[PDB]
């Protein structure tokens, strides 16, 4: 069993928000990641989305997919994960505006990539990836984090057509479409639609269709076949878009 005993996580500094959550920065056995739901008790729904995203956790053991390391429910309900000693991808692109290496910029890709080839095998839909979900370890390792939304078969700059008209709505696919977004981020070094300020237009409008990221901003020096990639990975119609092990393929192809 993964459950830790009341009393022996310390909690630390705030560190923000995840889903269903509030993340602090603490100690078990060294340092970790904490997300507590802080409502006194519990409702049955809050104690099933618990239930749920530890049952989705303990299924993952990969270098990339951020740690789980325990749960705890007195005080309070409490999943635990390794520190990553580092900044979100989001921080380093778009808060501190780090200027990355090409090939450093398609080695993160592949690591992302690389964790979501793995959920995926293991029929796990993350729902909520984008670079705020994306730790970078010491600089170098990639781990996928904040499973709140996962399952087994409010962020709406990483959805895909689909799930923002909510009409069937997650797959496998609109991970990937999610995926392209972040390529996006990497590439340009921008969040899409940075030249309209209205978040319901977006909302509206790619969901109809009538917009999609503009990939005549990508870095000068990003690969034909990055950009190429990119594209299929975002196609609005989600039976078009390329699978994991694809998208992974084509990526390690790059070794040139
Ligand atoms: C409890 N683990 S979790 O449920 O997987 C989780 C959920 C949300 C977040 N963040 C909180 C800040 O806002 C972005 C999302 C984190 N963050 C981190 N986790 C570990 N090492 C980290 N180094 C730097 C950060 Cl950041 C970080 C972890």
């Amino acid at each position: 069993d993964w459950e830790i005993p009341d009393g022996q996580i310390t909690v630390g500094q705030r560190i923000g928000s995840g889903s269903f959550g509030t993340v602090y920065k603490g100690k078990w056995h060294g340092d970790v990641a904490v997300k507590m739901l802080n409502v006194t008790a519990p409702t049955p729904q809050q104690l099933q989305a618990f239930k749920n995203e530890v049952g989705v956790l303990r299924k993952t053991r990969h270098v990339n997919i951020l740690l789980f390391m325990g749960y705890s429910t007195k005080p309070q309900l409490a999943i635990v994960t390794q520190w990553c000693e580092g900044s979100s991808l989001y921080h380093h692109l778009h808060t501190n505006e780090t200027k990355f290496e090409m090939t450093k910029l398609i080695d993160i890709a592949r690591q992302t990539a690389q964790g979501m080839d793995y959920l995926h095998a293991k029929s796990i839909i993350h729902r909520d990836l984008k670079s705020n979900n994306i730790f970078l370890h010491e600089d170098l390792t990639v781990k996928i984090g904040d499973f709140g939304l996962a399952t087994v078969k409010g962020s709406i700059l990483w959805m895909a057509p689909e799930v923002i008209r909510m009409q069937d709505p997650y797959s496998f696919q609109s991970d990937v479409y999610a995926f392209g977004i972040v390529l996006y981020e990497l590439m340009t070094g921008q969040l899409p639609y940075s030249n309209i300020n209205n978040r319901d237009q977006i909302i509206f409008m790619v969901g109809r269709g009538y917009l999609s990221p503009d990939l005549s901003k990508v870095r000068s020096n990003c690969p034909k076949a990055m950009k190429r990639l990119m594209a299929e990975c975002l196609k609005k119609k989600r039976d078009e878009r390329p699978t994991f092990p694809q998208i992974l393929a084509s990526i390690e192809t790059l070794a040139r």
